[PDB]
């Protein structure tokens, strides 16, 4: 019944799914043991760390005795002969997305199932998904495109709500502006400064703020430098 996973049944399923904006629910046997269960469990804990908007829930389905949650199982066409079945909801118990059954049940595919199908994001502390989406090969894009992204992400920064999140966004833009100004050498430089900071006397909170900056700086790395300038 994994840590953090709310255990749901026929009277409570729909009412609870529909009070959350997003829900990921595992249908499975009653009393799951195994690697597929241990990964859900691991995903439960990681999810709880990254968000407050996401229900992580479980439905245990029986057929000895009084077949608990058989009805509920059928409501979702779940293959009793092929558990775990994993579903994502968006606040409507009538409309769901199913992890295809050929996908392995790992931490990382569970996170990718969520990122691909919602606004939400389960990854490294300090990151902001709508910012990562526009930022792939930032380092290599033309000067004019780079600045138009600055306009854009500055738009997004202005309307941001969480203290923390406002601050994640100031780091993104500081880095976007420096790479634009100085080029790709700013990564090696900033990385060296932050790690040295983190090798100092710091409070856990300062530590965690230093990991968010290194996490964000990480988004700007490119496999190959493809822009150069001049002499």
């Amino acid at each position: 019944t994994c840590t953090g996973c709310v255990d749901l049944d026929e009277l409570s399923f729909e009412k609870t799914v529909e009070r959350f904006p997003y829900s990921v629910v595992k249908f499975d046997i009653a009393y799951p043991k195994g690697e597929k269960h241990e990964a859900f469990t691991a995903f439960s804990k990681s999810a709880h760390k990254a968000t407050k908007d996401l229900l992580i829930a479980t439905v245990g389905v029986k057929d000895y005795g009084e077949l608990e949650n058989k009805a509920l199982g059928d409501r979702y066409k779940v293959d009793d002969k092929n558990f775990p079945s994993i579903f994502l909801f968006k606040g409507n118990a009538d409309e769901y997305v199913q992890l295809p059954s050929h996908v392995d049940v790992t931490l990382d595919n569970l996170k990718a199932f969520v990122s691909a199908n919602t606004p939400l994001y389960i990854g490294r502390d300090g990151c902001i998904k709508e910012f990562n989406e526009v930022l792939k090969n930032y380092a290599n894009i033309p000067d004019a495109e780079q600045l138009k992204l600055i306009e854009k992400l500055q738009a997004k920064q202005e309307q941001l709500t969480d203290p923390e999140q406002q601050q994640n966004a100031r780091a993104y833009l500081i880095y976007m502006r420096k790479i634009h100004e100085v080029g790709y050498d700013f990564l090696e430089e900033e990385t060296k400064r932050l790690l040295r900071l983190k090798a100092g006397k710091v409070t856990e909170a300062k530590k965690e703020e230093l990991l968010r900056k290194l996490n964000i700086l990480e988004v700007f790395r490119v496999h190959k430098v493809t822009k150069t300038a001049p002499e």
